[PDB]
């Protein structure tokens, strides 16, 4: 379990995450953990596993 | 190792898979690599690996 | 808490296990380990990495 | 725990269905935490196991 | 480990390179930061984070 | 822990990535998550998770 990530910052932040698989999120952050990133987008709320984030931007 | 993906049991979830499957799905356990499910009359051990996102 | 698993308690179970590439084993559990799961499929001996798990329908 | 399948397997001959859907008809040679190391016909190759989906043997 | 293992990537650290994404995607990119899990660039004018799990190669 | 990888040091290679590329490489270093080749003229990091087989 790594002490420092970039990700942290991210909190509370909106952002464009592009997913693995091509689809992007526009997203606001409410949350982040080691392996997840909890966001708002529109109406729905969505647990995001990191290892499915291919980049994030901020 | 604080994680959210705990916070979800007991709860009705949608869990978008690698692979582009959707589970309306019921969580009934999670461990550190798993997430433990019921869908429909299936009990399913899902690993989070496979996992994109969950929404809840 | 350390070490614990779900998928050990599937040992000695038939099991439905779907592969990442979308194949699916019907399968004899018979051993688990941290990053492994052992199994019969019909006549066959296979050893079964975790990470080319998706799901296990059991 | 300090225990891995994977090394059972050393020394013998098995299938290695990596994730890219080829087969290896492989001689086992050595076992590491992240790698088998294999004989193919006349090739020597270093596989990654997280390329690995199943190995049957 | 306070003390970083040792890794190359943190030799790119303030260098121009070139980041070959598993998506396909190449970056033109300035890495600006690294950590365990992430490699932080810009590339034209936008800041983003690349997951180190979704890198190929670096070409540098 | 014991790593194979370290043995190709300064070997010529061909590097099987998951994408199906193939790298005819001259290894110039490996640290635990990396692997530093010459290619052509180019000279690139690759990241051990991208491989899926080596050619020695
Ligand atoms: N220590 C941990 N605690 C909770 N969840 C974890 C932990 N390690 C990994 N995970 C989750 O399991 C996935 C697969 O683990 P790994 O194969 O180690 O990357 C990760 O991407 C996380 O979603
Ligand atoms: N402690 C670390 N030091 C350097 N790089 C790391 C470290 N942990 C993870 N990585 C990189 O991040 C990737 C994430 O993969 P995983 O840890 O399997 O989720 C690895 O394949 C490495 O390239
Ligand atoms: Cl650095
Ligand atoms: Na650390």
């Amino acid at each position: 379990i790594p002490n420092f990530e970039y990700a942290r910052r991210l909190n509370g932040k909106k952002v464009k995450i592009f997913l693995r698989n091509g689809e992007v999120l526009d997203a606001e952050v409410t949350g982040v953990s080691n392996y997840e990133i909890m966001v708002k987008v529109g109406d729905r709320n969505l647990l995001v596993f990191k290892h499915a984030i291919d980049t994030i931007e901020y």
